[PDB]
């Protein structure tokens, strides 16, 4: 459709819905371009869906709910987490109208600190999608970078192992290449082995990057404390909260501690909620 910036996300649970409102507020506080948010409807709570028109009127954004049913032929995922990961990567060509030329996935737990139109304008050199690589800058976490040894090191041949927390999809090129049909057919064949695609949303594009190119985004597009150094935080365009296998610190504790403006957005959205309620 007509918005300059089009973002979709997936959220399941009260905690992720609370963070999704914060992510949306952070996008609008950093851009003057028109924005439309797209929601994978079936995982959201009724209260979240009822509150979105109030967020839209307060922050000045458009929105649309997409309800796409998992195709009968396509191998299902019994685990809700894996089903949600399937919705991130398997249906990019069918979730959005043919008129939409580009969409960006932003994780529900992200904090945006840049004008997202800079990602819309980032050149992809013919790639149907662009992902940031996993950071190598936090050196003390090298033992946990599973992609630097074993299966992935041999498979990648020096190519980056990309994180799936943020990605830009040129829907025109994605369509042109039949990337959706190709990703669903590879997923269907690979998923017959239950050990394959452990990190479904991330492993599938990384696996297919020799035939479905990935434009490797600048590292500054995605900063996560687990893999990225403190020194590179000042250059981060977006901040992602991702699992830390070494510390196992809780999600809300990480959010409040890392990002000074997280509490500001959280309190601002709670103030908007009290204003609408009364
Ligand atoms: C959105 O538009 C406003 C208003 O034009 C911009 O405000 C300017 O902000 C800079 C600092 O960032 C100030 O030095 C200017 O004096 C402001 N101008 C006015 C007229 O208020 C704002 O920067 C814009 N934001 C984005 C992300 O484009
Ligand atoms: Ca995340």
């Amino acid at each position: 459709e007509h918005a300059e910036i089009n973002i979709f996300s997936v959220a399941s649970g009260h905690l992720y819905e609370r963070m999704l409102n914060i992510m949306m507020a952070s996008v609008m506080h950093h851009t003057n371009h028109t924005v439309k948010f797209w929601f994978i409807e079936q995982f959201l709570s009724p209260s979240f869906k009822d509150f979105i028109p109030h967020m839209a009127a307060e922050y000045g954004f458009k929105y649309e709910m997409v309800t796409y049913k998992w195709p009968h032929w396509l191998r299902q995922q019994k685990e809700k987490q894996r089903e949600i990961w399937g919705y991130k990567i398997l249906f990019l060509d069918v979730l959005f109208p043919l008129s939409l030329d580009k969409v960006i996935f932003v994780d529900a737990d992200q904090i945006v600190r840049t004008d997202m139109y800079d990602l819309v304008e980032h050149p992809l050199d013919g790639a149907p999608y662009g992902f940031a690589p996993m950071c190598d800058s936090r050196v003390e976490m090298e033992g946990y970078r599973f992609w630097k040894t074993g299966y992935w090191a041999n498979y990648l041949k020096g190519k980056p192992y990309h994180i799936s927390a943020l990605y830009v999809v040129d829907l025109q090129r994605f369509r042109e290449l039949a990337a959706g049909d190709r990703l669903r057919q590879q997923y269907h064949a690979l998923s017959a082995d239950p050990n394959s695609l452990a990190n479904l949303d991330q492993d599938l594009p990384n696996h297919m990057q020799f035939t479905i190119p990935i434009a490797t985004l600048p590292q500054e597009w995605l900063w996560c404390e687990t893999w990225c150094s403190d020194e590179t935080l000042k250059d981060a365009r977006t901040i992602d909260l991702c699992n830390n296998p070494m510390t196992k610190e809780p999600k809300l504790d990480r959010a409040r501690r890392q990002v000074p403006e997280w509490t500001k957005y959280d309190e601002e959205i709670a103030e908007l909620a009290r204003r609408v309620r009364e």
